[PDB]
């Protein structure tokens, strides 16, 4: 029979030079990591407007007025490296110490942008 964002003081803003920094995420959940301007909202997207470039593993994505496949994924317990040239307006993201592409087939993830009043490291 809700999403929390984190970042530095706006005085520590950079305008020249080449300036690194590391975001480690031992989970492999929703977290964006970049730079932004320091008049980014503290509720809005983190990149979908002027004012930050970010870059979301969660969907190897990166992040600014609208979304562009770059890179890949990460998983528990990884490593990511930002860092940001001025000098040259050129942003490029290391996972793991490996640098990410692009589908042009380039390292580079942001260029020719104004520099404004300074870029600031942000996390979400």
């Amino acid at each position: 029979y809700r999403f929390r964002i984190f970042r530095a003081e706006k005085t520590y803003a950079v305008k020249a030079g080449r300036w690194y920094f590391e975001f480690e995420a031992v989970t492999a959940g929703d977290m964006r990591v970049g730079w932004s301007r320091p008049g980014c909202q503290p509720d809005l997207e983190l990149g979908s407007d002027d004012r930050a470039f970010a870059f979301d593993g969660f969907k190897a994505q990166r992040w600014h007025q609208g979304n562009e496949h770059y890179g890949r994924s990460w998983q528990a317990g990884d490593v990511v490296g930002c860092m940001v040239d001025m000098n040259e307006h050129t942003m490029m993201f290391t996972l793991n110490g490996e640098i990410l592409l692009d589908d042009s087939g380039s390292e580079l993830a942001f260029k020719d942008f104004d520099v404004g009043d300074g870029f600031i490291p942000v996390c979400s």
